[PDB]
Parts: structure tokens; C-alpha cells; sequence
């Protein structure tokens, strides 16, 4: 079994409760709220996970920021695709945070949640593994494609690194299908989609507050 | 050597000049016109393409209309990197129109050409080769994620048909690095970005037309 892969499933976070305000009457600010407040807390377990991964501390801060800023819209949509898979037409944001058709059109989050799901189909298809899962989340990281890279071929040899685990995983897991690692890659795309308009949304109704994203993962990462 | 790289080699289409019109002053409206007339030019030529990927022909008209509704601006942009690889800061849009950082300010298009010498860069570092674009083109076309495909397994099998003919051509052409084929997968959402972006602009700034984009490839298709 790959080394890497056992790594990244310890490196795991816990779940994180979404605990909508129960005394706030429903609206479609109190499902943007509660996903703000939810994300903002996944943020900093995802800053925390990265370390682990094997050659991310020894990037610059500059390059650690850079990835994060690229990435974490991903990562989080990654997040509750897996934790989806099992469910039906419904994005499980948290355990107490499901939504479904009728609370995504009231939270202004149809089409979006829309993309989300069809993230959703094709790893149902595929029979997304928790061991896949994580790597493609690292993978995503480190392929973010920020425009702001000090060190280029350092950040490719964490590709690299991540690309062969998952590689190395199907190889050894999956021999029926020697084409699964690209397959596994081929869906990468639709996240990345997902995330640019994901991120749009943000920007477009102002989630990002008061103070810019910049600073919030050096405070984490300092 | 792989059959359906030489094939898709042979399909290719030839070079198309956007002759910007000279007895008008330069602008932002003459740059874009110049755009719209010469993608217009490329999308005739580009239906025409497809039909010769091995089982393109053989889905409904509707899923071959969906792929390419989802696939178009992906391609076109494909050719441009593709044409600037031997080229620096400037994007070969047609070997008459070439736009550097100045007239990119002047079109509004900066922070999307940008992006798109970004995808230059990378393909630049990684030595793409025109086997691997024409390969690429085509599962760019086959792995475009459209939301409204009849027969999802059918274009299952013509992601797996290409995505195995890039694997035994790198396997083949680029023993020194087994993973290259993987490599190449992994450009594809940074492709995926970039055109989402710039198929944002499109419509905000009203490229699209009078006539809908779908009746245009139904008429060219049918
Ligand atoms: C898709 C749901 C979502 C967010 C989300 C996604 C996955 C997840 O596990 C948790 C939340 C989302 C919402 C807000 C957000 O902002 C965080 C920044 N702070 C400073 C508010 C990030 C993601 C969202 C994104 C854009 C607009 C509106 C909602
Ligand atoms: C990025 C350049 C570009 C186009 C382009 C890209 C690659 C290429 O080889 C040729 C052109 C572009 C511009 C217009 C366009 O519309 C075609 C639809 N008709 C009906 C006008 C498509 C692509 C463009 C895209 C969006 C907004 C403004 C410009």
C-alpha cells in the first residue's frame, strides 16, 4: 500500500457540525451565514492539513500561500462531494447541514449546487474511494495553477510526488482498469469549473468581508 | 506509432488568416470583430474536425451538439496556445494576427490573454509536441462535461478511447518520463479555467449574437 496515501488518510481532519443558529428564522442569509461560518472554520483544518503533506512545508510561505489562495474553493467543494456520495440530489455540507433542492433555490445556490452534484454523479459512477479522494484533494492543491509561483519546479515536483502516489495506489488497488489514475485526473476539470464560479458567486455578493483572503492564510500560516 | 494520433494528425485543419480589415482604424471594436470573425471561420472547421474522431459520428445529434457546445471555446483557445509555443508575451491568433501585452490592453482582453500565456508557459516547459495537442484537442471535446448528455456511457467510452491513445503514444514516444501522459491530463483544468473565464466575457460583453449558439452548430451539424 502507498506510503503517501496512508499519510493522507491520518492527516484527515475530524467533521466539522455546521450548527445553523436555531433561533434565526430560515432565509436565504441564514443559509449564506451558516456556510460562511462553516467554511471559515474548514479553512483553518485545511491550513493545518497541508503541512502534512510531504514537501508543502518546504515550499516558501509565499509559494504556501499562493497554493492555498488557488486552491481552497476546491478543496472545500471536494469536501462535500465525498461526503455526498452516498446521499441523493442532496450536498451533505455537514451531518446537521444537508441541502437539498428547495434549500439551495431559497439560499440563491441552484445552479451552483447544481455543478456540485454533477461532481457528485461521476464519482458515484466511478466508485470514488476515500483513498482517492484525499490524494486528488492534495493533487488539487498542488496544481492550483497560481500565476504568482516563486519556486515553479519545486511546486512540480510536488505534483509529481502526489501524481505518482495516486498512480502507484491504482496500480496496485485497480488493476482491473490500468487507466484509472487519468480517469481520476480527467475529472479535475469539472472541479476547477465548479471552483471559478464558485469563487464568482463569493466576490459578486460580497462574502469575503472586511478583510481580504491574503491576510487570513498568512495569520493561519505565520 | 498510435492510429488514432496519426489519424487525428491528419485531421487537422489548415491555417485560417483573420485579416483584420485594413481601411479600419485600430480599436477595441476592430479587435473584437476581428476575434468573432476569425472563431466563426474556426467553428465551421472545427465541426468538420470532429466528425473524424473515432465515434463522435455514431452519438445522437444531440450529444454531438452538447460536446461541442461545451467543448468550442476550449478548442479555439487550444489552437492559440498551440500557435504561440515558439513565441514570447505574444499570442498568435493567426499568422496575421499577432496580439502582444499592448494591443491585448487596447482589445480589453489582458487579463484573459494573460491566462492564456500561462497555458503557453506551461506547455512551453513541458515541450508539448503536436501529437499531444490534437490528442488533447479531442479529449478536450469527449471530457467537456456538458449537463445534458443522453448517453453518458457512449461518451465514456470515447474519453477512454482517446485517453488510452495519449497513454500508448507517451508510453511509446516518452519512456524517460512514465509519467507524461498524466502530465498532460493535469493541464487540462488550468484550460477548463481559462475558457470558463473567457466564455464569461463573451456574453457579458454581447459576442454572442442575434442567433443563439446552439442553432449554429444544429445548422452546421444537421
Ligand atoms: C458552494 C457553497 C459555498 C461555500 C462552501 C462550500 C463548501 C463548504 O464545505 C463550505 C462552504 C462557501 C461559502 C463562503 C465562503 O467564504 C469563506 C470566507 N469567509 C471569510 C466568509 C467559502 C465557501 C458558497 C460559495 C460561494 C458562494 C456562496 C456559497
Ligand atoms: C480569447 C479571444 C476570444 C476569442 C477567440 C479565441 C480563440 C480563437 O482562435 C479565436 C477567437 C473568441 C471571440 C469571439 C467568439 O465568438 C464567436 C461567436 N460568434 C457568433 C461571434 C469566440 C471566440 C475572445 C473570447 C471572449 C471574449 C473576447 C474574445
Amino acid at each position: 500500500y502507498n506510503k503517501i496515501v496512508s499519510h493522507l488518510l491520518v492527516a484527515e481532519p475530524e467533521k466539522i457540525y455546521a450548527m445553523p443558529d436555531p433561533t434565526v428564522p430560515d432565509s436565504d442569509i441564514k443559509a449564506l451565514t451558516t456556510l460562511c461560518d462553516l467554511a471559515d472554520r474548514e479553512l483553518v483544518v485545511i491550513i493545518g492539513w497541508a503541512k502534512h503533506i510531504p514537501g508543502f512545508s518546504t515550499l516558501s510561505l509565499a509559494d504556501q500561500m499562493s497554493l492555498l489562495q488557488s486552491a481552497w474553493m476546491e478543496i472545500l467543494i471536494l469536501g462535500v462531494v465525498y461526503r455526498s456520495l452516498s446521499f441523493e440530489d442532496e450536498l451533505v455540507y455537514a451531518d446537521d447541514y444537508i441541502m437539498d433542492e428547495d434549500q439551495s433555490k431559497l439560499a440563491g445556490l441552484l445552479d451552483l449546487n447544481n455543478a456540485i452534484l454533477q461532481l457528485v454523479k461521476k464519482y458515484k459512477s466511478m466508485k470514488l474511494e476515500k483513498e482517492e479522494f484525499v490524494t486528488l484533494k492534495a493533487i488539487a492543491l498542488a496544481n492550483s495553477d497560481s500565476m504568482h509561483i516563486e519556486d515553479v519546479e519545486a511546486v512540480q515536483k510536488l505534483q509529481d510526488v502526489l501524481h505518482e502516489a495516486l498512480q502507484d495506489y491504482e496500480a496496485g488497488q485497480h488493476m482491473e482498469d490500468p487507466r484509472r489514475a487519468g480517469k481520476m485526473l480527467m475529472t479535475l476539470p469539472l472541479l476547477r469549473q465548479t471552483s471559478t464560479k464558485a469563487v464568482q458567486h463569493f466576490y459578486n455578493i460580497k462574502l469575503e468581508g472586511k478583510v481580504p483572503m491574503h491576510k487570513l492564510f498568512l495569520e493561519m500560516l505565520e
